[PDB]
């Protein structure tokens, strides 16, 4: 298989207090 | 198969507080 | 198969203080 | 006057998201 | 006058991702 | 006048990815 770009901004982010997950696939994410 | 962009935002994200999850496949977020 | 752009925003996004998911297939999110 | 406890909790918040104001008296919350 | 425990919490919290204001007055609070 | 506590915690806080503001008079808070 192929994955790309899975996710993509194109402008600016100002501020990630969370998270961001390009593929999430087992285990514990607290953000 | 083939994915892409699978999220995309194309203008400025504020923020993220929260998740942002091209493709959550198995596990466990918390934002 | 083929997926693209599932999910797009054309302008900016003000926050996110949830879940964004391009393709959820398994596992817990909770935002 | 006398004022006292005006928002309280007994027990665990999960999270906040969004606004607790004991006193709202001008200006402006964006939450 | 008087003020006292404006808010207050008993147990626990998890997270502030937002605004928790005694007491606003004026001004901008986003959160 | 007499001001105290107006924020207040008992028990432990986890995180705070935003404002915690015992009294806003003017200005401009962004968390």
């Amino acid at each position: 298989v192929h994955h790309q770009k899975l996710v993509f901004f194109a402008e600016d982010v100002g501020s990630n207090k969370g998270a961001i997950i390009g593929l999430m696939v087992g285990g514990v994410v607290i953000a």
